[PDB]
Formats: structure tokens, sequence, C-alpha cells
């Protein structure tokens, strides 16, 4: 029988997630749970499909839905926080049902968020069903880099990034961002070991650390603004940017660590002048000298994130109990033609 | 973890590429270098002393005794680093196969070898299942390339066309292999009957990208109908210097050679990568590219610029010595294998 799959979420992501789950014939799926929107509708008539024969369900009666639905795995694609997740990880875990989430943080939160970690662990070790995520930083940042990594000798140093562009992204997360702005307290830029949440490179800082079999000193954030050398307009809070006025953030990750190898990563978020992209880029110092890296240009970030997480569902399904980071995985599910 | 006797490694070959790989292998405490086999140089010295070592207690045999040397010494794994094809390789597999020892080699061709030489790899699958030990190959077009190309396409839903690509130097890989890319000839010169330019359906040795398509076609479960190979000279606006063959290359004079292959499939999925050979002007690099076309839709791939690819062609070897040593008997290509094993700190 095809894999019994629940989208925890219905937004931007399990959308168009859903559109591939379809065309899956190893897959089928059972439950499509939102919290208000398109609650009483035909899931498939949503994102402009034939009638697939299941409703999209209440947030409130998720826990019902998957006793009565009986779903192997939920692609939890909800918020970014394993506080935030945290009731809806536990509908899933209660029902014995594994969970893939994209949830960023889910990348690696063992030290970002110790105790509410410990807490999912150990309550999906006592429904013996496994919780993973990350998304496109478990597979396309994480995973990409522990392929390319196996070729190094020894390492000193990796250095990493992730650029995308913050006026695309809704005000929020431009606020969140010193778009405006110009390192007061109550302005992010002011930052400190307690502060929480952490930035996506803290996880990923932790996942390679992890992959490497190294020992951590302490991770600090630094957050830094950018500027451009002309005036920029931002599209997202509506004004112009005047030269060394403030376009945007970045919060670069120190990983020390008691071997010595130094993990920095940069998260930049900004507004774009002639010539930037949306970027990924991973370099390895050591022996093999002079960098051994790769990078991707304007990767289709959304898309991918989805099809990781498709990548992973059967892994979930086969992982041993509890909280398991990607880097005690195999890599993600090879692609083989025949599946649709 | 209990202990586990180090792995038992012969270098058969000790030129450009099994001398660095020995000085990591050195370094390496999960493996002991139990043989280094050469054809003629440095035979009778202390393999540590010709790279700059202390001295190591093991001198470099001659070609011809390689049989006996791998009987005595017992090696579990030869790191084959010698010849290209698997036909030229075949005297070296044997005394491997004989001698019940694992192979992995950075012959090009073994990337995927079984339609370039049908006859003669279906001989070392037959000859390697026989003595139950695999023979396992590819250095840089396994890894760097093909490997890290087969992480990137589990993140596609449908591929209609993977175009792929590797650049390299040929003025740095001496004058032999500067005239197989045809530097220093006209065009009409290239295209002359058995020159670089030249390709027929019977034309062989097959370019590197011919073994790395049909990787890709048997990794993504497809069927071939056809691989051909397009050769293009490459030419530059400013007159270069070879090093290569020793002179000037004039405007319009060829400065080395593109091959591209192309794979038609049942399933209609398209598969192209170039092979680019040439001197370089000032800004050419070193590049691998990989690119994904079909779902995601907005173009899945990455680059990489300025690979120090000899050194990472023998680091790919060393992540494929235990996974050799652990796979089924015959000749296995990597796509049956997992990912290149992980880097991990205190292996040093
Ligand atoms: N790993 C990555 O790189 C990556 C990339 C993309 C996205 N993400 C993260 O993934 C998350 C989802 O993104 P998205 O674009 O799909 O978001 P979205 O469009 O905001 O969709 C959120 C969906 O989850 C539902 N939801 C929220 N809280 C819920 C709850 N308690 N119970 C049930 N359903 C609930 C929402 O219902 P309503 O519509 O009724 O609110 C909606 O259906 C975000 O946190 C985002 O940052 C990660
Ligand atoms: N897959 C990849 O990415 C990759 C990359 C680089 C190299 N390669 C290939 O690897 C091969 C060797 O490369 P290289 O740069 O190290 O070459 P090299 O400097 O020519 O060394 C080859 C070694 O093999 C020895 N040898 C040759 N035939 C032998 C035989 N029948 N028995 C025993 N030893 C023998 C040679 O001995 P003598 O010095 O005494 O003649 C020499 O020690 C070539 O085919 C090259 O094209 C592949």
């Amino acid at each position: 029988s095809p894999l019994r799959v629940a989208l925890y979420g219905f937004g931007n992501q399990n959308k168009e997630m859903a559109k591939m789950l379809v065309e899956r014939k190893d897959v089928e799926i059972v439950a499509v749970i939102s919290n208000k929107s398109n609650v009483g509708k035909d899931f498939g008539e949503v994102i402009g499909l034939a009638p697939q024969g299941i409703l999209v369900t209440a947030g409130l009666d998720a826990a019902e839905t998957l006793r009565t639905t009986n779903p192997q795995i939920a692609m939890l694609s909800t918020l970014s926080t394993v506080g935030d997740i945290e009731s809806q990880l536990r509908a899933c875990a209660e029902n014995k049902v594994n969970v893939y989430t994209i949830a960023e943080e889910l990348t690696f939160s063992w030290t970002s968020a110790p105790e509410k970690t410990k807490e999912m662990d150990e309550l999906f070790k006592e429904h013996n069903v496994s919780l993973i995520g990350g998304g496109f930083l478990d597979g396309a940042c994480c995973d990409m880099a522990r392929t390319m990594a196996a070729m190094m000798h020894k390492i000193d140093k990796l250095d990493g990034g992730l650029q995308y562009n913050v006026d695309h992204y809704g005000q929020v997360l431009a606020i969140a961002h010193g778009v405006g702005l110009s390192y007061a307290e109550n302005g992010p830029g002011w930052t400190s070991p307690t502060s929480y949440p952490k930035s996506y490179v803290y996880n990923m800082n932790d996942w390679f650390a992890s992959a490497f079999g190294l020992t951590v000193i302490k991770t600090e954030e630094v957050k830094t603004p950018t500027k451009a050398p002309i005036e920029l307009y931002s599209e997202a809070i509506g004004r112009a940017i005047p030269v060394g006025q403030c376009t945007g953030m970045i919060v670069t990750a120190t990983t020390t660590t008691e071997e010595g190898v130094i993990i920095v990563e940069k998260q930049v978020g900004k507004c774009y002048e002639d010539g930037d992209e949306d970027m990924v880029f991973m370099n390895l110092e050591g022996n093999p000298t002079g960098g051994v890296g790769f990078t991707m240009k304007n990767p289709p970030t959304p898309a991918m994130t989805n099809t990781i997480a498709i990548s992973r569902m059967f892994q979930t399904v086969d992982a041993p109990a509890g909280y398991i980071t990607t880097d005690k995985l195999p890599t993600m599910e090879a692609y083989v033609h025949g599946r649709l």
C-alpha cells in the first residue's frame, strides 16, 4: 500500500507540495490540515486540480483528524520554531504520526532550544515515532556541503552563506531586519548569548559541528547592517534609502571548537542593487588547499524546500524513534524515473 | 567502537597522483600502506624518501613483479593510479583480482565503461566476481561531478534535462595530452581524418563526459537510445604561449578542444555534458557545473570554481576505500554506492 501522508499546514509551501505528492504513485494523501483558510473545500480544487476526495480539515480538530485518517507521516509546514510548532508536534506524537517539518530551527535545535527539544525527543520516543526537519537548510545547504566535505583530508574552516531579498518577504520580516532603521537596544542588531530566536545559520553551524564530530565551545551571532554606495528604493517599507542608511542585515554565526576548526556562516537579507541574486555558497579551507567550494545562483528555494521534504519521507518513517537530525541520516533519497 | 586492524592498502602506480595520495594515507591512522608499485621510476627507493618524508620501511616495487608483491604483502585494496582505459589497466586489474585484492582506480573510463568498452568490462566484471573482490573507479569524475550532482538531483520532482560541464588547463597536462586536444593545429588540421576533431560511431577511446552521461542514465533509471560525441576546437582572441608544445599559438589557431556528449533516452530525458580542455587566457578558470531542468522549474544547479582537482581526485579515491572493500563482488559503478564517506575529525 502507498505511504499514508498528512499535510499539516496548507499555505504557500504545502499547497505546492500537494501538487507533487498527488503525482507520486508511492504516496496517498489521507489528510490536509489548515488553521481556518479553505477549511470546507476539497484540497485538489484549492490548487487547480480535479477533486481528490479529501477535504481541508481545521487546526482545532488536528488530533481527531490524525486519529481517524491514519497517516504514517505528517509534512509539518506551519511555523519556524520548536516552541511555535510544539502544539502540532504533540497532536502528531500522541497519534503515533512521524513528522518531517520544514521548520528552519529543527535543522538542529538541540542548543538553540535545549529543554523544548529534549521534551519533543522524549515525547516522540515514548510514542515510537521520529521528528526530523530543516527543509532548504537541511538538503540544499547542509547535505550538499556534507557530500562536498567527503573530499577534504583536513578541514580548518567552513565558510558558508545564504543570501535572499528581504524586500520580497513582507513587512514583519523587513522590520526584523534593519530596513528603514539606524544598534539601539530595542533594534534587532543588538544581540546577546541569550537572545532568542537564533538565526538559521546558528542551527546550520551546530549541524556541521555534529556531522564533522567537533566539540562546540561557543556559537556567537554578530548582526551588522548592509548599505549601498547609491540611493536605493524599498518597496517593502515604501521609502528611499539614502547612502549610508541601513538597507538590510547580515547575521554572521561564528562557531569555535575544542579541535581548532572554525565554522562561519552568513545569513544576508537585504534590498539588492544591480547584480545581486539569491545565493547559497559553501567553501572548505584546509587540505585540499585554496578552497573546495560550490555556489548555487538563483535556487528555486520554495520548490526545493518541498522536494527536500519529499526526499526525507520514507527515511523519517524508517528512522529510529525521537528527534533525528539529518547528519544522522543518509543523503536525500536519490532521484529515479518511474515514481510518477 | 571496538578496534579494527588498519586497512591494508597498496599504491598501484606512483606518479603525480599516488605520490600525493601516499602523503595523506601515511597521516591516516585507520590505514597501513603495505606495498607501492611503479613501472620503472623510483623502483628500489623507500616511498617516504621519494615524497620528502622519513623512511616508511617499504620500497617501491617494479611493474613486472606486481603479482608477487600483492601475493606476499596481503593488501585488501589497491589504489590503481596508472592508465585511463579498461584495456590498458587489464594487466594491473588481473594482478589484483588473482590475489583477491579489491581495486579503486582513477581510470577516467571506469566512471562507467559498460558501453564504451562492453566486452572488456564484462570480462573484468566476471574476473572480479570469480575472485570475490570489487572493481570501482572514476576519481574526480566519480565524486566531484557525478556524486555531487546525485545529491543535488534528489531535490528534483521531474528531470527533463541534465546540462553539465568540466573545464581544465591542458597546457599543464604535458605535450601528449595537449596534442590529443589539438593545441597548435589549424582548424583544418583539427578536422583531418583521425585528428582530435574527427568523430565516428567506431571512435575509441570515448571522452570522459561519454562515461559520465551513462553514469547519470544508470543513476536516474533511464534507458539510453544513443550517446553521440561532437568535437569543436577552442580559439583565443589574442596570442597565447603553450608550455606543453613549447611555442606561441597565433590568433585563430586551435588552443584546445570541447567534447560535447549528448545522450537521448526512451523516457524523453536529455543528458548533455561538455569537456573543455584548452590553453587559458587571463580570467579562464578550472570549473565544474551541473544544472537540472524540469520541476523544480527555476534552474537547480551548482558551480565549483577553481577546484584543486589533482588533490580532490585523491581524496575522492580515499573516501571510497572502505566502501570498495565492503561492496558486492564485481564491477560496481558508484551510482550503486552510498555518497563518498563523510568527513569526520580525528582520523589523523
Ligand atoms: N526550510 C526552509 O528553508 C523554509 C522555506 C520555506 C518556508 N519555511 C518555513 O515554513 C513555514 C511555513 O511556510 P509557508 O509559506 O507555507 O507559510 P504560510 O503560507 O504562512 O502557511 C502556514 C500554514 O500553516 C497553517 N497553520 C499555522 N498555524 C497552524 C496551527 N497551529 N495548526 C494548523 N495549521 C496551522 C496556516 O493556516 P492559516 O492560513 O489559517 O493561518 C497555513 O495553512 C514558515 O515558518 C516558513 O518560514 C522554511
Ligand atoms: N579520474 C580522474 O579524475 C583522474 C585525474 C588525474 C589522473 N587520472 C589518470 O590516472 C592515470 C595516472 O595519472 P598520474 O597523473 O598519476 O600519472 P603518472 O605521473 O604518469 O603516473 C602513473 C604511474 O603508473 C605507473 N605505471 C604505468 N603503467 C604501469 C603498469 N602497467 N604497472 C605498474 N605501474 C605502472 C607509472 O610508472 P613510471 O613512472 O615508472 O612510468 C607511474 O608510476 C592516468 O591515466 C591519468 O589520466 C585520472
